């Protein structure tokens, strides 16, 4: 219904989608699509080094890179069935829980091009839908307002909030996703600096994956 | 350079417009080029009444209408010349000062579409250029993208953000601003229903004003 761009406060709605599409919810949609148990979001490097068990992996990334002590960074490439097929993933990257701790709603999910058709299935049945995306550094994510947009565009609906509508129409005026993304993207354009361009076109690829990641009591996992 | 939406936190940068276009800047620039001495930005309507005093009007809005014991509301209409020039103009607005905190820069502009070509012309000579975009109850605000994209349009720089692509797509795709907004701003349309549509036709009326409302130490001034 709406879309909110690195939102500051409690956002309500009755259905959420989390989008931090270049990696992140990429990532968290790749993991469990490959057989993780679970993904769980934490904020702090310092507390996802706490966490280390059997059957758990530490992840995620800062400047882009994996942090010291790390299992896997926040590539989703990385997070291939014989990597991670059965493992917990316990997931830390730059935007932490910012996003997830403010949303106010009965069910979260994330969304990423990875899942995009399958999103919108899911989406067609549901009210009062915000769109939250992460932003980059707090600041304006390009590719997270582009994925919004397309969500928004096939739900056609009319009862659009103002950042539902400027994201349709931003969808619109885009050629090619993956070129628009290298392109305008400045965390685009950081990750391709540090070998990750493969990440990109990996993530911009739509419907590789037809899962619906849903947050469950602070773990993202699939549910019927 | 770039656009931010309601930020959350401080961001840094040279040059910083603030954008509140359905009525806080536009009440801003509307004051001030109508002989205001100058605009001072307050937290609280209990803040607000304390500075009551000869010279001074209290002015602002809550829930878009003019807060009992004020002076003037936010609707630009009512800062005529005959009734503000002269006078210091305290104004608070539901998240006025929460977005200007936000801004970590030495040069702080206030625009409106009022005041556009001003604004870009303003801009031209400038370095590290940050449209802030107020929004709306912590919302996306359609209007402030609109204005925003419009500015990033006219000063085509080689160097644009994340932000500033996405409003300049987004202004492409607009053929008439006051009918996109009145048919696409939540709060527009909230504006419309409280009686303000005179509002939405002014405050998204091209250049009236020529002027560039600065905040300098507190207070928004015409250099």
């Amino acid at each position: 219904v709406d879309v909110v761009m690195a939102p500051c406060s409690p956002v309500e709605c009755r259905t959420a989608v989390v989008i931090d599409v270049l990696r992140a919810t990429s990532t968290i949609v790749t993991a469990l699509s490959n057989g993780a148990s679970g993904v769980i979001p934490v904020k702090t490097i310092e507390e996802a080094l706490e966490k280390k068990k059997e059957g758990v992996l530490i992840c995620g990334e800062r400047n882009a890179q994996k942090p010291k002590g790390f299992n896997l960074g926040n590539s989703p490439l990385e997070y291939r069935k014989e990597k991670i097929s059965g493992k917990t993933i316990v997931l830390t990257t730059t935007n932490g829980t910012q996003v997830i701790e403010k949303i106010r709603s009965e069910e979260i999910i994330a969304a990423s091009f990875l899942n995009l058709s399958a999103v919108v299935e899911y989406l067609k049945s549901k009210e009062d839908i915000l769109l939250v995306c992460a932003g980059t550094n707090g600041r304006f994510s390009l590719e997270d307002f582009l994925l919004a947009g397309a969500i928004v565009k096939r739900l056609k609906r009319n009862d659009l909030g103002d950042g539902a509508h400027a994201a349709e129409r931003y969808f619109e005026s885009v050629e090619n996703t993956r070129e628009e993304i290298k392109k305008h993207s400045s965390h685009a354009k950081r990750l391709i600096s540090l070998g990750f361009e493969n990440d990109i076109e990996f993530c911009t690829t739509e419907d590789l994956f037809k899962t619906v990641p849903a947050l469950v009591n602070g773990v993202f996992i699939l549910k019927e």
